[PDB]
């Protein structure tokens, strides 16, 4: 089998995808956020307390003739943007793009907090890293892609998000008219749930190519790239006027700059990220301060490949028996 959706992001700066997804008989469709991150799929629902749910979609199981209530399992995730929620469990069907996981753990929100809430675009996240990660107790449960898998014409997903416009989450195939160039793979660790690997260097704009380790994790739910602080210091210095900011809480510059590329090695390969990529747009309405979309991971304890990185590339989930990733330009 396969599945191919489309996902889109939530507004003018990208800051998040959201993704369909069919739920119970009959379907319900809710927009989640697909997240290689974390590993818990989680829904508000009709059991999220009435005054945390503001414009989202809910899931009802008691409208699903498939959903069951998967008896004495809760679930509790916290995020490292802070944000959190907690529930309960039901199995039900669950189909992503054609795609279809009978019996897959559905975890129902009975709390969110405010960042969740405040966001009346996203009705849950669908977790895409390794089910070790799962929070559900006191018998944690498979992701969408660990039930799918044995199912799949070959056991991946792939990563394909559009700057500024929609892309594609695929399952089971890599679709060759997608990239251009050859796809580089490259080692993937899973001993801490995610999909760790390491990068082999970078370059800012148009200077030399710097060959360093940079070990880090794919999170297509993580907006920016958080790199060490010495990447960042030297992107930065590359953008006059550009400055770390304490109160607003990490690297600005002027709305009025042009952004040079950065580009990050995959063995011998290079992705470029373009400029403007790497653009946020104003710190609060109206300002000439900007946002910068790279930012030091030296508070976080990883680095982190977010969509910044990972929408200049078409990048491959292998989940084969040794798992890796593939990068691919496009």
């Amino acid at each position: 089998s396969t599945g191919s959706a489309t996902t889109t992001p939530i507004d003018s700066l990208d800051d998040a995808y959201i993704t369909p997804v069919q739920i119970g008989t009959p379907a319900q469709t809710l927009n989640l956020d697909f997240d290689t991150g974390s590993s818990d799929l989680w829904v508000f629902s009709s059991e999220t307390t009435a005054s945390e749910v503001d414009g989202q979609t809910i899931y009802t199981p008691s409208k699903s003739t498939t959903a069951k209530l998967l008896s004495g399992a809760t679930w509790s995730i916290s995020y490292g943007d802070g944000s959190s929620s907690s529930g309960d469990v039901y199995t039900d069907t669950v189909s992503v793009g054609g795609l279809t996981v009978t019996g897959q753990a559905v975890e129902s929100a009975k709390k969110v907090s405010s960042s969740f809430t405040e966001d009346s675009t996203i009705d849950g996240l669908l977790g895409l890293a390794f089910s070790t990660l799962n929070t559900v107790s006191p018998t944690q449960q498979k992701t969408f892609f660990d039930n799918a898998k044995a199912s799949l014409d070959s056991p991946v997903f792939t990563a394909d998000l559009g700057y500024h416009a929609p892309g594609t989450y695929n399952f089971g195939f890599i679709d060759t008219t997608a990239y251009t160039g050859s796809i580089t793979y490259t080692a993937v660790s899973t001993k801490q749930g995610f999909w760790e690997w390491t990068s082999t260097g970078y370059a800012v704009g148009s200077g030399t190519f710097k060959s360093t380790s940079i070990d880090g994790i794919a999170d297509t739910g993580t907006t920016l790239l958080y790199l060490p602080a010495t990447v960042v210091s030297a992107y930065w210095a590359q953008v006059s006027g550009a400055k770390s900011s304490s109160s607003v809480g990490g690297y600005v510059f002027p709305c009025s700059a042009t952004l040079p590329s950065f580009t990050f090695g995959v063995g011998s390969a290079r992705i470029v990220i373009p400029g403007d990529y790497i653009d946020f747009g104003p710190i609060s309405t109206g300002s000439s301060s900007c946002f910068g979309g790279i930012q030091s991971s030296a508070g976080i304890g990883i680095n982190i490949f977010g969509d910044v990185a990972l929408k200049a590339a078409f990048v491959v989930f292998n989940g084969a028996t040794t798992p890796t990733l593939g990068f691919a330009s496009k």
